[PDB]
């Protein structure tokens, strides 16, 4: 099963905050509102109940750039690949925008969202505006076309 669905979500709607509000009560272990709107493309994956399930978002570049983040599926949706399905609608997106490399930072904490994006050939890297070498981040990138 990934019969689940994906849409369009204002980074205000109240289902978009709650998951990005839970992906932070877990990295314990707000900013995407306030950017111009064409520069955000943000996106959710829908149980087929309909219920959000699950989110994440790009912020673009006018050189061409993107970058992937706040990046989350809750825990229960786990296990059947729906951070593939999400990841995959995020590049379509980013690509009709001509938006030619991807590129996230993560903690080094988080296994799952890293071994994601190596399976699907996000590459290592270093800081990248505007971070710095937090060490430990990790940044990736991947070429789109």
């Amino acid at each position: 099963n990934a019969m689940y669905t994906i849409t369009d979500i204002a980074p205000t709607d109240a289902e978009f905050i709650a998951l990005i509000a839970a992906l932070d009560a877990w990295q314990e272990t707000l900013d995407l509102s306030q950017l111009p709107p064409q520069t955000v493309i943000a996106l959710a994956i829908r149980s087929p109940q309909g219920e959000a399930v699950g989110c994440g978002a790009i912020v673009l570049s006018e050189e061409g750039f993107g970058e992937m983040k706040r990046v989350y599926i809750d825990p229960q949706h786990r296990g059947q690949q729906l951070g593939e399905k999400l990841l995959a609608a995020l590049e379509a997106k980013a690509r009709q925008r001509d938006c030619h490399t991807l590129r996230l930072e993560t903690g080094i904490h988080q296994h799952a969202a890293i071994a994601l994006y190596t399976r699907n050939g996000y590459q290592t890297r270093c800081a990248f505006a505007p971070y710095q070498p937090d060490p430990l981040s990790v940044f990736m990138e991947k070429p789109l076309f």
